[PDB]
């Protein structure tokens, strides 16, 4: 199959990492795009430079790193900034990652955004809103804790499990 | 001491309740605490006890006064005694919806409604996922009510290690929220 | 002789609620009482008694029914059976919701849903205060959906004396937009 | 095999619920059942019992699943579709409120927040506009708002055959084949 | 002595309308009859006939006058005690929301709310779209009765004829009319 | 010493008003007050004067300025001049429709109107039954513009007996509101 | 013998107010009036005198109190209440609920207690700030009766249009009277 | 000879209109001018006189015609434009509400409701969302919002460059040449 | 000590900013700044140079801090420092509507965004005329949401002499608006 997953400055790259080397686990192919705000996101949260050395090597044939500036099964933004999802709300679909998310509201495919802000503003609640109400699946980054999680990667792994149901997959990282 | 009012929804992150109760008290604030009958399923289910009490040290306890439920008629149900500041943690989208309707028939409801009418800080940590197009109305409506809306979300920026550090990150924020200092806030 | 609801919800003024029933029985009429659990506590602590039949003049009595709140399988919760006019007094802000949002889950908040969907009478008699925008969003719907929005508001102009004679001018609002005359009313 | 949920709230029209379970468990299918307490006085007061089991062909039990309207801790609470019927009003309003704190009000709540099939069968007259408005809340976040009217180019002659080709419909929708449909 | 418009649009149940109709007159009352052309044919497809007045007791007919759809220089598209469309499609609930009183029938409906007169709505619809749904909203909150056939199954009907019945009841308990057919 | 505002609007309930600035002058604050000409009619008909001051004690006046109703020219019409909070009591629907659409075309409504844009307090009492949808929508959107709403509203469970009494846990409401330390709050127990 | 409620507001068409009067005071009913200063001068400049109560047979004149504008504290502060003319700005002040004259009041109080309120606006073209208080208006019960000429009664005389436009104002408060023509 | 209205309300800022309206007289136009109670004290406040006219070259007063603000009555209630100036946002609220109850409030009014434009020069800081969405709702209805912002970007030195160059904005909005244009 | 954030939009009128932030340091104040490229031109057409720093005395560099627009990563773009008050002065049409529609993708958008999802003091001072229905319903939906719209209006019955007093007496309001005594600050 074939994922677009969107990779937005706000924290927790590590759910983007985890969710693209289990989707090449599982053989299916996806196209990572990542805004020069994430970039940064992943040198700050997993100590690297390079998004694809945090995926094992075997699975690179399956990745494709696209530019934020060039001119399907699902779309994945994770994590999603609040400014991307003003801009895919509005209609704004001026960079790679934003035409992406638009495409796939256009044409009524999958748009999974796992929002990463905390508090949410009634400006960012009115987009999410909106956004909801045009198909996208507001997904937020909630620990799921009565899985009785011990370590931080317990409660990125079932978040990334909670992505992998929504997309009508099977995994061992769904409980 | 402040006075604080932790009301505690049925829903998945009871730990967070529990931590911040405890540093609450700590810090030497008076704490009064509804649960939700769902919520008392929730602490049997997630920290093994069916006491909420048991959870935070006994010496602290003097500090800490129970409402049962149904209680609206007890002191923390009247907008005439100043508390300074409301959490409801974790949030459930059923009590999201009957504080956003202005439903306040029962005291962990009502207290949510006090907070409103009289302006004093309530903050909210919602918990569900996927968030419906039903429930982000309601957290938008409560925001432009002047609710803090303050999801469960983990702060990667601070790399947690264990499950505990993420709890113990996301009280520091409710605790900045409530401009207090405390060493869960990190920065 | 007409027939009327009364819902006693739990906002303060329950003495409302006594001198309305007993008015309307001492100009003949009959009353299907509801009373709320809140209402009971409210009853006690503001009139010392937990019989509201204990209130009003023994020879009214057979002219009252007391309803309990869960019976929604009582006569008064179908639109076939033809009411006057429905009061809810006091109304807390709970009930306000409750109404406002179609949430005729008990008798008290059926009658006046049944009274909304049948266009018969219904008064409301909120009592809250200070007034969010939350309660003021739900009045402002059911006032659009034609129910009467009567907060108990002291009328000074009559220059009362007692905090009876306020509570007795106030029942003569209620009365006058019923549409009786009574010496409760003044002009 | 399927899965369905059930949930009977307290509207005239239980008998609607009955031949629904019926059928379902009579095509092989699963269903999770639950009894709101006003339908259990509903239950009695249209089809005199209080066992909504001594309703359903004895052989279909072990295909039903009867869940308390306080559970919400429960199984159901975390799949092929979930029917309201009959619905009340007070349901759909705390539906459309996201009021979802009982067992019933939560299978919905959860259709609604995963995409899942949701049939409402609203029954209620006159419809006030407090009632129109969470209806049409309901039908634009994706709950399929079916009243239970009589279809009469059947040319009815029985009671029973206008329950039966209302749960036809409702049959009809889950795209399941049966006799019940015209 | 009252009097009725009735409007009669080709939703299924015109069983309805013709029970409404009779019982108005047995209890002594004028109605104006509104047929649309889609109606004409729910009538051959429902009760085996072409003519409404024929489903009628013939001792009625002096209380019953039938207006052409196309009529409205009418005297009743110009007081009425009260107007009810049964039963409503969806597509005539459409054009009353929208004030597109361009037939007779729309038009008396037009005229209630106009003068604040009782209107009643006997919609039938199923599954009841968004689109639908807001124009009832609309029509609720301008004042019209919304009122679709639901079945009274607490007075246990045991025939269709029964359901039909008790639905037209509930019709005539909103027009404050005493008639055995409310229960 | 803090700086207060109270406006009095001509709705019934003007004891309301004489009591709030009572005690705003006891407890050692400024008051500058607005009567409306409707509120000077109600002055007579409810307390039989026609002088507000005659109902204050004299050790106060030196406390108050009376504003006439039409200097809009005045102090406290700027918002340059901070002021701790401004009361409305009793407030007329009529006043409220003029605030609530920003018509401060008067010297009290203008004082309403600065609360509003500087983000300062503003209690309106208003006094108005029934309320129709008209009044409703103009309350609502003061609340959501920030105004505090507070209906003269009797408080049974302090169990009054006189009218004063209902009165005066009324303007200990207010006072309450204003965050004021008062003899006249009181405060729910059990 | 009624009360009515009649505020005359400065627009165009006061002979309206002057017809309406006489005739419920012919009928044996009291009318409360109460004039704005602009009606006062559309007065003058339409019926040439600045006396109401000089366009009125005087053996009427006891059925009939003039309140002053400003009188807010007035009794009047039953039956039916009626603005005519009624000048977009009154219409504008009803609507926001600015009940600050006599005239604005008696409105208000009309529609807080659900009695008759029944306005006859007058102004060309209506933009769309006039035309969304109307539309609030008529939302919350206000009857909103401009005052159109009815051509199907084929008037003569000025007099005729304005005869039958109050005919219709007196339909609506359903009363009976020579002034009424049905169609 | 074109003619325009120019209403005088209470706001901070008379300079404006007195530059305003004496420049459209030096170009050979008509005024008609109304001025507010509320704008006769802040001339003296502001310009410390009493008279508005006094203020205007004196070989001008022939094309300005004052009307009292009473006058509801008056031709005024074709003209090329009606400009608020300076404009409270008391007024604002009125012409926003459709409260014409004085001539100012009229002739705003009358502009609206004929389609002739209507130029609002709002002083009041901050701007409440009461007043914005006024203001909003004016602008929807067709009238130009002109807030009298400095132009800094002509470097002004003293306070009558910074007046002059506002004065000269409206003027171009009026489609008129002056030197106060730049 | 308090810390202010000034975010600095290309509009007419940075003089405003200038007096504002020195007049803060005067007082003892920390101050982020953040200055858009636009802001930077409009500071050589409207000031002569190109070094914002250069039109503060230099006994205030100490407390002051310059941010690069695109630095998203800074510590002011973040809820944890409590900023006591967020001052976007002047502030462009196109700013106003960025921050309305909640677009935080640079950092002079990001602290606007962040003083509304903490509830701290945001001051705007949009300048543009005349302003259409979209810019009035941005600048109507910030005021919603707590923003504080103050539009630089000429205080005319302080009854100024210069262009500089117009511009002292603005930057008075917003220290009137901030709650500090200074003495910029004329009262009526
Ligand atoms: C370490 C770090 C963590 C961040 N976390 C968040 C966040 O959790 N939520 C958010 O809305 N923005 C966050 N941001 C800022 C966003 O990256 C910023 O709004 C950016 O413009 C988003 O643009 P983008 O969606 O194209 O990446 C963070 C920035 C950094 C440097
Ligand atoms: C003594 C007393 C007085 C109360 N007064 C009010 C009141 O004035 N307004 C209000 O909204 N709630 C008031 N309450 C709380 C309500 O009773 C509470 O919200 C309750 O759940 C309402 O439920 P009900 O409307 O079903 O009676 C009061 C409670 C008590 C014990
Ligand atoms: C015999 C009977 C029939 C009822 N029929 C209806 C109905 O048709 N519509 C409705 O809204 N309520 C009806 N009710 C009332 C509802 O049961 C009541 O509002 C209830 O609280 C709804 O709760 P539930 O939806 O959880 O079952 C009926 C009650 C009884 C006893
Ligand atoms: C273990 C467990 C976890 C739950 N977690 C959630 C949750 O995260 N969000 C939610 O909306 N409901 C959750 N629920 C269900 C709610 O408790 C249910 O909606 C309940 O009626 C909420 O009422 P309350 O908030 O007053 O406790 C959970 C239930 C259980 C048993
Ligand atoms: C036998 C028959 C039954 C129909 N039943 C319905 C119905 O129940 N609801 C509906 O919306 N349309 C129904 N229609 C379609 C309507 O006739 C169609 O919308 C028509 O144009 C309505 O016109 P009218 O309302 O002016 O009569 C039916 C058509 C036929 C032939
Ligand atoms: C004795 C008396 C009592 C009044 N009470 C009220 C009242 O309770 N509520 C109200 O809205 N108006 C009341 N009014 C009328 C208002 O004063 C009237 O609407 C007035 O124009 C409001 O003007 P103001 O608010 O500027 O004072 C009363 C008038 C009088 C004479
Ligand atoms: C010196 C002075 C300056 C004023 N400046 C303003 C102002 O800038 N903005 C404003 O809205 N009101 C201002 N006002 C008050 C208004 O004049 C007041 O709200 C008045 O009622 C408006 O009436 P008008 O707009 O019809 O003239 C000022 C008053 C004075 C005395
Ligand atoms: C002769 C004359 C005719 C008028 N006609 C109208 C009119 O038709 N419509 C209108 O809105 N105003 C008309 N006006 C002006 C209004 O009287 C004016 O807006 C006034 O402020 C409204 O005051 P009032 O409605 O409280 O009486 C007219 C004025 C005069 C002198
Ligand atoms: C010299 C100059 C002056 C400008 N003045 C304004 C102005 O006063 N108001 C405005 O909205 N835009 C003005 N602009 C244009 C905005 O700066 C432009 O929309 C910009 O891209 C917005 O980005 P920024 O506000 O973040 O700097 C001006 C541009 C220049 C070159
Ligand atoms: C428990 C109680 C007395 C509640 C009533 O107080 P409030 O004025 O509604 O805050
Ligand atoms: C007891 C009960 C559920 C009555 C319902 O009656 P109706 O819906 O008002 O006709
Ligand atoms: C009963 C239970 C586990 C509820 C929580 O599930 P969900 O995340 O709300 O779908
Ligand atoms: C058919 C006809 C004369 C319609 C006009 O009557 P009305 O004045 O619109 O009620
Ligand atoms: C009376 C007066 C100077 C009002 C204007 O002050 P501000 O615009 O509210 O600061
Ligand atoms: C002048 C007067 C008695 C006004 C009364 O208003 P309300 O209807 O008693 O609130
Ligand atoms: C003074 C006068 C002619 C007012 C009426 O003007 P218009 O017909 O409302 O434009
Ligand atoms: C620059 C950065 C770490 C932004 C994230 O902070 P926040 O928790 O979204 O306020
Ligand atoms: C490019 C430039 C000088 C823009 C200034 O014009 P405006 O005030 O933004 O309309």
């Amino acid at each position: 199959k074939r994922y677009v997953v969107g990779i937005s400055g706000a924290s927790g790259i590590v759910l983007a990492v985890t969710l693209v080397s289990e989707l090449a686990r599982l053989g299916h192919h996806i196209d990572v795009i990542i805004s020069p705000s994430a970039q940064k996101t992943l040198y700050y949260e997993l100590d690297t430079k390079s998004f694809l050395s945090t995926i094992p090597q075997n699975f690179h044939n399956q990745i494709v790193l696209h530019h934020i500036s060039s001119i399907i099964d699902a779309t994945i933004i994770v994590p999603c900034s609040v400014a991307t999802v003003a801009a895919i709300s509005c209609g704004l679909a001026d960079n790679l990652l934003r035409r992406v998310a638009d495409v796939a509201l256009k044409e009524k495919r999958p748009l999974i955004l796992v929002p990463r802000e905390a508090p949410l503003s009634a400006i960012h609640l009115e987009n999410l809103l909106k956004l909801a109400q045009n198909g996208a699946v507001i997904l937020p980054p909630m620990p799921i804790w009565y899985f009785k999680p011990q370590t931080a990667e317990d409660i990125a792994n079932d978040i990334v499990g909670k992505i992998l149901a929504i997309l009508q997959l099977d995994s061992p990282l769904i409980k």
